[PDB]
């Protein structure tokens, strides 16, 4: 896999997956027909303003370690990764109906619907993601739902490091 999503390039460095189509419902009772990936995979994400290592399994973000130019740039990468992971809690974070369209009046695919939704506002996504205690070693630091750094706690699986 060498591809892109949410304006970041992803390069799979280990693992693999089967796509398996599932219909998932949002709190607004919308069906999203989503090609759910199955298996355990690691990627390097590279954007112009942030890079990250993403480890994930089936509908689960195991770890993301992000290096970004600044706080906005780190958030952007975290949102893309939270959507990419296909997590239940990201789907449950959706508020209202998703009807985004491309500059040619076609519906964005469902993964892009989710992404465009959270790029507009990520408060509910980050608030419902989950918090964990962290070891704070090797220069990894945590990031809280309001993007404040913490050496004690972080959004689950999310670390920030410039090393
Ligand atoms: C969640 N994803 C998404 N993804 C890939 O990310 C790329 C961008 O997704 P997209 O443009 O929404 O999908 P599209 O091109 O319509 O294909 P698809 O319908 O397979 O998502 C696709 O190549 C898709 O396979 C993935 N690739 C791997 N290896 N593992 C994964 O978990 C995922």
């Amino acid at each position: 896999s060498s591809f892109s999503f949410g304006g970041f390039t992803f390069k799979r460095t280990s693992g693999s997956s089967i796509k398996r189509e599932e219909e998932l419902l949002t709190g607004n009772l919308q069906t999203l027909k989503i090609r759910v990936h199955e298996g355990y995979e690691e990627f390097t994400m590279v954007g112009k303003r942030a890079t990250a290592i993403l480890r994930k399994a089936t509908r689960r973000l195991v770890q993301l370690i992000v290096s970004g130019r600044d706080e906005q740039s780190v958030a952007e990468a975290i949102i893309v990764a939270m959507v990419f992971s296909q997590e239940d809690c990201m789907i449950k974070a959706v508020r209202g109906d998703l009807n985004f369209v491309n500059r040619a009046n076609q519906r964005l695919n469902p993964m892009h619907q989710l992404l465009r939704h959270f790029q507009k506002d990520a408060k509910v996504l980050f608030q419902n993601w989950g918090i964990e205690h962290i070891d704070n070693v090797m220069g990894m630091i945590g990031v809280l739902p309001d993007m404040t750094p913490s050496t004690e706690m972080s959004m689950r699986g999310i670390r920030v490091s410039k090393m």
